[PDB]
């Protein structure tokens, strides 16, 4: 369970070559078939409108909880070290859903406009997923880099990248129902101005 040295021996270097990290096997079988229950269990609740943003208080999501600080862990043992961001927080969970009718998801930029997001964090939890049949694979387009990076959505696979405009991402097709949770982890001094134009934070809240 050595996440100090994952963090600072792979993570951090990972990310500074590359700005992309890949964590294979990262909670476990057992774990992650728990994440997928809850995470369909979201849908009878009628959470979804797909995604859903989720705390990890919230009953019948606890072990989202889990991933959640286990996700929370690795920032905190790498804190200085990503780039020259200074991470202070970070958004709630975003459980996305791809129903799996040729559903996938046009290419973007995570942060283009500066609104505090700096690293991009997901987890996916498709149990037995076969990207040859079932598609769903995440291409990324670094910035500067030759090739674009595929990245399948591997059952307890972890993904780090940045969230600014060095990783325009697309999902292509998904021809089975694909999951993925993704929290986006906050630079100080990025968020402090970006809450000082843009309608985020807790003021960007609506009220009844
Ligand atoms: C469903 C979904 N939505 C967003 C952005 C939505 C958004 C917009 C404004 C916001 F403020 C907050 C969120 C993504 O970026 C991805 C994605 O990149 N998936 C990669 C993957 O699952 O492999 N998926
Ligand atoms: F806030
Ligand atoms: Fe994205």
């Amino acid at each position: 369970l050595p996440a100090l040295k994952l963090a600072l021996e792979y993570i951090v270097p990972c990310m500074n070559k590359h700005g992309i990290c890949v964590v294979d096997d990262f909670l476990g079988k057992e774990t992650g078939q728990q994440i997928g229950d809850e995470v369909r269990a979201l849908h009878d609740t009628g959470k979804f409108t797909k995604i859903t943003w989720i705390e990890g208080k919230e009953p019948g999501c606890e072990t989202i909880g889990l991933l959640m600080s286990s996700m929370d862990d690795l920032i905190r043992h790498c804190n200085g070290k990503l780039g020259s961001y200074k991470i202070n927080g970070r958004t709630k969970a975003m459980v996305a859903c791809y129903p799996g009718n040729g559903t996938g998801y046009v290419r973007h930029v995570d942060n283009p406009n500066g609104d505090g997001r700096c690293v991009t964090c997901i987890y996916y939890l498709n149990k037995d997923w076969d990207a040859k049949v079932s598609g769903g694979i995440l291409r990324i387009f670094p910035e500067g880099k030759a090739q674009f990076a595929d990245i399948e959505p591997k059952f307890d696979r972890l993904l780090f990248f940045w969230s600014d405009r060095r990783n325009p991402h697309e999902v292509q097709p998904a021809y089975a129902t694909r999951y993925a949770i993704t929290v986006w982890y906050f630079d100080a001094d990025e968020r402090a101005r970006a809450k000082v134009k843009y309608l985020t934070g807790e003021k960007g809240v609506r009220v009844e």
